[PDB]
C-alpha cells in the first residue's frame, strides 16, 4: 500500500510585479545609487516574465514613507497570506474530492511569517477541519520546504498504514515574501550591498492532499502519483551560503553568488543518494541515469535550473514545467515545487510523460530535499 | 511492536533568576510605577523557588542601557541556547547508549528563536549526525511543543516500522525566554500593562531518544516507556487566550487571566478523547477514570496545575513531579514536560512505585491541548 498524491492546487497573488513596477517602487523612495542601479539591471535579466504580489500598485505598502514594522509584517501576512492559503487549500481539497472532516493531518510550511499560534491554527478554523486534526508547522527550511512537507506527510501517513487506519494529509505552503520588500530595499540602500532577492521572489500559496489508501471512498480522486521515497542531504561546509536572518523590520535575505556552482556539484550526489536508499531501485544501474526520469527542480534562480540541467545531463525541455513556473510566478519559495507538480499534472491530463518523477529543491542548511514519485 | 522512549535528559541554564535577581534587574532600569510594583509583588507569589537564565547576574544583558535588537536576540540564542541544546541532546544520546550514526530522525522545537537554517541544522553538525538525518523543526505551538514533538516522532517512527527498517528519533526542545526579558520589561513600563510572563519563564533545553524497536542493539537501553497514543485537541473560541507576538525587539507574551479556568474545563475533555481514541483502552469504563493513571501536566503556572488537579479529581501528590519541576526551573515552555518525565524516571530507579499507565498533557497556542498516553513495558 502506497502513499499517493490525490489533490493539487496553487494560487499566486493577484498583482503583477514586473520590472517596471519594481523600478517605480524603488525610485519612488530612493535616489539613484550604484547598488540600486545594479539591482535594477539584474532585475531585467532574471528571465522572469511575471511575478506576483498580494499588494496592488496603489497599495500603501508601496507608498508609505516608513518601513513596515515586524508587527505590521505579521499582520500583513495574516491579512493577505492566510486567505491565499485557505483558497489554495480549499481548491486542493475540492480537487481531491473528499470532505474536510476526513483530513487527519495538516502539514504547513512558511518562511515568511513567525507567529504563535502559527498560521496552520487559523487555517483549521477557516477550512472547518476536525478539532483533533494533527498539525505540524515546519520552520527553518526555506525553498526546500515544499518537498520537506511531502517527506514528513509521507512518513506520517505510513505511520497510520502501520496502525491500519485511514489518513489524509493536507499539505499547505504559504509564502508572502513581498511583505519584506520595503525592508530589503532599505537595507540595500544603506549598505550598498546588492540584494538579488529583490528580483527573484513572489507571493503564492499551494496545497497537496495525500492519502495512505486505506478506507478509500468513491468521491475521492484516484492516485495521481505514488510517493515511493524521500531523501534529504545536508552538505558539509555550506552553512554560510544562504541565510534568511531575522532583524527588527522582519527577515533579511543573503543569496550567495556560488549557489549555482554548488547546485551542479550537489544535485547529482543527492540523486544517487536517493536511488541508493530506494530498495526497489538501488540494484539496477539504469535507475542511476537521471534522463531515465521525469524531473521537477526548484528554480532558486534561472542559473540554478541551468546548473542542475547541465549536471544531470538533461535538456531544458525535460525541465519545461520548472522553467515555466519560474518564468510565470518567480521564486515562490516552498510553494514553487507544488506549482510545478500542478503543471505536470495538467500536461498529462491533456496528453503527454515518464513513469518515474524526481523532485529536488535546495533549502537552508545547505540542505537538498528529494522525492521520487511514480505513475500509478 | 511499540515505539518507546529509550533516552531522557534535560539541562536548565546555570544562573539562578530568583525574585531578588528580577527585582534588581527591574529597579536598575525602571523607576517605580504601579505596573512594576504589581509585577514584583506577583513575582514573589508564583511559588517558583528557582528559575534559571543563561545570563549571569553580571552579564551585560542585564546591565546594557539599550533593549537588545531582534538580530541580537537571535545571536544570543545561537550563543547560549544551541550549546544548551547540544549538551542536553548529547546527554540523552548517552542515556540511550546508541551511536549518533544510528539516529534517523531529528524532531526539534522552540518558540524563542526564528532562523534560516533553524537551530536543528547547527545541532546536526555539533552532534555528528549522519548527512541524511531526517530533520523536523516545529513552530507555532509554544508550551505544547514538547508533547507535539513526541506526537510527530511517534508517528514518524511507526512509519519506519511500516517499512520494516530501524528508526531512532532524537527529540530536542530548546527555550531561552530570558533573551526577551529586557524587551518585555520595557513594554510593561511603556504600556503599564502588567506582564506576568516576567515572573514565570526560564531557560532550559531537554531531549528524548525514541525507538521503533527494530534492529535493537545490545548497547541500547531497554524501553523506559512505550508510547501508546497521542491526541491533540484545538478548542473553539480560544484565540485571544495566549499569543506570543512578534515585534521589532523579539516576541511579546500575552498571558490571559482566564487561562486556569479554561484548563479545568478542557483537560478532562481532552483526556476522554485520548482514551476513547485508544482502541485497546476505549471500551472499559475504568480506563476513563483519571486517578487510574500516572500524570504529568505542563505547569503553565501554579494556578494551571491546581485547576487540572482539581478537575481531574487528583491529589497534588499525583502531580508531585510537575510541581517539583515548576518550583525548581519554572515554566521552561516546551522542555518542561521532558524535565517532568526525567523526574518520573529518576524516582522509579530509586524504588518509587508508579502506575502502569502515564498521561502527559500540555496547553499550547491555539488554544491546543496536546496529550499522550505512555505505558510501563
Amino acid at each position: 500500500q502506497s502513499v499517493s498524491i490525490v489533490g493539487i492546487a496553487s494560487r499566486c497573488a493577484p498583482h503583477k510585479l514586473g520590472a517596471d513596477e519594481l523600478e517605480a517602487i524603488a525610485r519612488r523612495h530612493y535616489s539613484s545609487t550604484p547598488s540600486l542601479e545594479k539591482m535594477l539591471e539584474i532585475n531585467r535579466k532574471t528571465r522572469i516574465d511575471h511575478r506576483y504580489s498580494v499588494f496592488s500598485s496603489d497599495h500603501e505598502h508601496w507608498h508609505r514613507p516608513t518601513i513596515p514594522s515586524f508587527s505590521e509584517c505579521d499582520s500583513l501576512f495574516k491579512e493577505y497570506g492566510i486567505p491565499l492559503a485557505s483558497a489554495a487549500s480549499a481548491r486542493a481539497i475540492q480537487d481531491w474530492g473528499g470532505v474536510p472532516d476526513e483530513i487527519t493531518h495538516l502539514v504547513a510550511v512558511t518562511c515568511t511569517n513567525t507567529a504563535h499560534p502559527g498560521f496552520d491554527s487559523v487555517l483549521c478554523r477557516k477550512l472547518g477541519l476536525k478539532c483533533n486534526v494533527r498539525r505540524v508547522l515546519l520552520h527553518g527550511i526555506g525553498c526546500g520546504g515544499g518537498i520537506s512537507a511531502m517527506r514528513v506527510a509521507h512518513e506520517l501517513l505510513l505511520g497510520s498504514t502501520q496502525q491500519g487506519v485511514p489518513a489524509r494529509a493536507l499539505i499547505v505552503a504559504c509564502e508572502v515574501p513581498t511583505v519584506f520588500a520595503r525592508s530589503e530595499l532599505d537595507i540595500m540602500d544603506k549598505t550598498q550591498d546588492v540584494n538579488v532577492a529583490m528580483c527573484l521572489f513572489g507571493d503564492c500559496a499551494a496545497a497537496l492532499v495525500l492519502s495512505n489508501g486505506i478506507g478509500h471512498k468513491a468521491s475521492e480522486q484516484r492516485p495521481i502519483w505514488n510517493i515511493l521515497n524521500c531523501e534529504p542531504t545536508q552538505f558539509d561546509g555550506t552553512e554560510d551560503i544562504a541565510h534568511f536572518n531575522v532583524h527588527d523590520k522582519g527577515y533579511h535575505a543573503i543569496i550567495d553568488k556560488r549557489i549555482p556552482q554548488l547546485t551542479g556539484k550537489c544535485v547529482p550526489a543527492g540523486f544517487q543518494s536517493l536511488i541508493s536508499s530506494t530498495p526497489s531501485l538501488a540494484l539496477e544501474e539504469k535507475n542511476y541515469v537521471p534522463s531515465n526520469y521525469g524531473w521537477a527542480v526548484h528554480p532558486g534562480g534561472y542559473a540554478v535550473l541551468v546548473a542542475a540541467q547541465d549536471a544531470l545531463g538533461l535538456t531544458a525541455d525535460d525541465l519545461r514545467a520548472s522553467y515555466d513556473a519560474y518564468r510565470d510566478g518567480g521564486n515562490t519559495i516552498s510553494t514553487t515545487i507544488i506549482r510545478i507538480l500542478e503543471k505536470l499534472r495538467d500536461e498529462h491530463k491533456h496528453g503527454s510523460q515518464k513513469d518515474k518523477l524526481v523532485l529536488a529543491a535546495f533549502g537552508h542548511g545547505i540542505t537538498l530535499e528529494t522525492a521520487i514519485l511514480t505513475r500509478p
